[PDB]
C-alpha cells in the first residue's frame, strides 16, 4: 500500500541501528501515523500476498477469549506456537484481557462487551476504549502485546478506530496487524448499524529486522495496486459468532508472497 | 507554538460537531500526531500566557503517588478542585497507577521506578511503557485518565517520549499537558545522564469547545514567540526528590491570557 511502503523506505532512510533483544539488529525510528480511510477499500497490502485465513482465524481467536494455540493449529494458524508452552497455552495475552480483564478484587471486565454497549448506547463517550496492556499480568505473558491499546469514535454514523502498536515487526507483523484491526472495525459496524470509517494506526518501536533487508528492498519496487473489498455476506446474532465463512474478499490482486525468517 | 496553533487551525477546519456528556457540544477530529524537539526548547505556549508553577505541582504530585488535593491546595493549584469529593479525593487516577498498579494477586507495582532501571540497564526494550488506563479501577476513578498512555525510548544518547491522549480540549488541557510531559523528560534524562530528544504527542477525540471557539481564534490570531529555556539547578538523589525550586524557566516572554469556561 502507499503509505506502508512510504513507512518502510522511512525506516530505510531515518532508522537508528540498534540491537535488539534476540540480538538480531534492527533499523528502528519512534512515533509514526498511518490513516486508512476504509471506505476506499481493506487495507490488506498487494504488494505481498497475504492469507486472509491467517488473519480472520486470530482475530475470531481473540473475540473468543482463547489464549491457548490448540484452535488456531486446527486451522493451520502457526505463528504462535514458537511462545505457547508445552501445553499450547500463551499466558493471560490479548484474548484474556479483552474478554475478561481481571480485577484486583476478583473479578472480570469483558471489555468487548462493553464496548460493544458504548457503541450502541453512548457513541458520543470518548472513553471507547479496550487495551491488552495489563500491568499486573505482563510477568505472566509468554510476550509483551504489541498491539496494546485501541479506541473507536463515532461521527456522523461513521465508526472510526486508532490502534497504538508499542513494537511493529515493519515487514512480517505489520500487515497482519492493520488487515486485522481493519476487519474488527467492520465487525463492530455491522453488529452496530454503522457505517466504517477511518483505521487510524500509531506506532512506537517501529522498525526494520537487519536480515530483511533484501526482502524488503524487492518488496519496495513493486507497484501497489487497487484494494479489494470486503464482503461479510451474513450477520451473525452477536459480534461472538462470525465465522470464517461469513467474510470474503474481492479484488485482491497481490503480487506474489516474499518469504523471510522470523526473528526469536 | 507552531504546532499546538496549526493543531487548532486544522479542528476548526477538519473538525465535526459532536455532543459530548456535559451536553456543551465539541468540534472534534479523531487522531492526530505532533513532535517536538526538546532541543530546540522547551515547549511552553507563548500566545497565551501559562503558569509553570501550577503544572509543575500537578506533575510533582503525580510522582508522589497522591490522589488528594490537599497538596495542590497548600500550593495554589485548584483545578482539580471541582472533580474532588467531600475529602479531597480523586480516586485511583494517575499518580496511583503509577506508583502502585494493584495486581491481582495483592501485588503493586510503581511503574516510574521501574521504567527508570529499564532506561538504565535496557533503555533498547520496545516495553518501556507506562499506562493509566487500568480497566478494573476506571470506575472508582472521578475521571477517566486523557493523558492514559506513555512510551519512552532510546537512540544517540536521547530520550524521548510519546503520549497517547485519548480525550483533549485543544484550548484548555493540552498547553499543559504538553509542558508537563516534556517537564518529565528532562527529569527522567536527568535522573538517567541521558539527553533530550522528541516528545511526541498522539491524540483520540481532539476537540474544541463551543464555548471557546471565539478565543481559540483569538489566540490563532497571534505570531508565537521563541521557545523559554529550562533549566535544573540541582540533580536529586532521585527522580521522586525533585522540588519547586529545583526549576528555572527562562526567556518565557508570552502574550497575555485569555480566559474560557472549563466543561463540567
Ligand atoms: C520478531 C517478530 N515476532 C513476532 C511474534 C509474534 C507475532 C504474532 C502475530 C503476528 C502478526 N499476525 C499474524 C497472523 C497470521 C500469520 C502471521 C502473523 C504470519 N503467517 C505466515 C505468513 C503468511 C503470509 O505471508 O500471508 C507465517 O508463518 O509467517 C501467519 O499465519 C506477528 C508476530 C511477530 C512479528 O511479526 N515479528
Ligand atoms: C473539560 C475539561 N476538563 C478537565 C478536567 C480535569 C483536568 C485536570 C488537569 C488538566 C491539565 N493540567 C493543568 C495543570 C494546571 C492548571 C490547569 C490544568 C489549568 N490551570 C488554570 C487555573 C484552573 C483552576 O486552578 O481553577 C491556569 O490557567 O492557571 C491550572 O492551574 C486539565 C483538565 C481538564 C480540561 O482541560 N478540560
Ligand atoms: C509483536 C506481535 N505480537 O506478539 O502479537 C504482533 O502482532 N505484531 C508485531 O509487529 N510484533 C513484533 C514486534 C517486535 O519485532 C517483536 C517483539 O519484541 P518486543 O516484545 O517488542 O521486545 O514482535
Ligand atoms: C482531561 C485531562 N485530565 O483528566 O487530566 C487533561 O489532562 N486534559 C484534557 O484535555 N482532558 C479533557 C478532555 C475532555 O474534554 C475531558 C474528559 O472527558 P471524558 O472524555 O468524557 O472523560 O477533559
Amino acid at each position: 500500500m502507499k503509505q506502508y511502503l512510504e513507512l518502510m523506505q522511512k525506516v530505510l532512510d531515518e532508522g537508528t541501528q540498534k540491537n535488539d533483544r534476540t540480538g538480531t539488529g534492527t533499523l528502528s525510528i519512534f512515533g509514526h501515523q498511518m490513516r486508512f480511510n476504509l471506505q476506499d477499500g481493506f487495507p490488506l497490502v498487494t504488494t505481498q500476498r497475504c492469507h486472509l485465513r491467517s488473519i480472520i482465524h486470530e482475530l475470531l481467536w481473540f473475540l473468543q477469549g482463547d489464549t491457548n494455540i490448540a484452535y488456531l493449529h486446527e486451522n493451520n494458524v502457526t505463528i504462535w506456537d514458537e511462545w505457547a508452552d508445552e501445553n499450547g497455552d500463551l499466558g493471560p495475552v490479548y484474548g484474556k484481557q479483552w474478554r475478561a480483564w481481571p480485577t484486583p478484587d476478583g473479578r472480570h471486565i469483558d471489555q468487548i462487551t462493553t464496548v460493544l454497549n458504548q457503541l450502541k448506547n453512548d457513541p458520543d463517550s470518548r472513553r471507547i476504549i479496550v487495551s491488552a496492556w495489563n500491568v499486573g499480568e505482563l510477568d505472566k505473558m509468554a510476550l509483551a502485546p504489541c498491539h496494546a491499546f485501541f479506541q473507536f469514535y463515532v461521527a456522523d454514523g461513521k465508526l472510526s478506530c486508532q490502534l497504538y502498536q508499542r513494537s511493529c515487526d515493519v515487514f512480517l507483523g505489520l500487515p497482519f496487524n492493520i488487515a486485522s484491526y481493519a476487519l474488527l472495525v467492520h465487525m463492530m459496524a455491522q453488529q452496530c448499524d454503522l457505517e466504517v470509517g477511518d483505521f487510524v494506526w500509531t506506532g512506537g518501536d517501529t522498525h526494520l529486522y537487519s536480515n530483511h533487508m533484501d526482502q524488503t528492498h524487492l518488496q519496495l519496487s513493486r507497484e501497489p495496486r487497487p484494494l479489494p473489498k470486503l464482503i461479510i455476506k451474513r450477520k451473525p446474532e452477536s459480534i461472538f459468532d462470525y465465522r470464517f465463512e461469513d467474510f470474503e474478499i474481492e479484488g485482491y490482486d497481490p503480487h506474489p508472497g516474499i518469504k523471510a525468517p522470523v526473528a526469536i
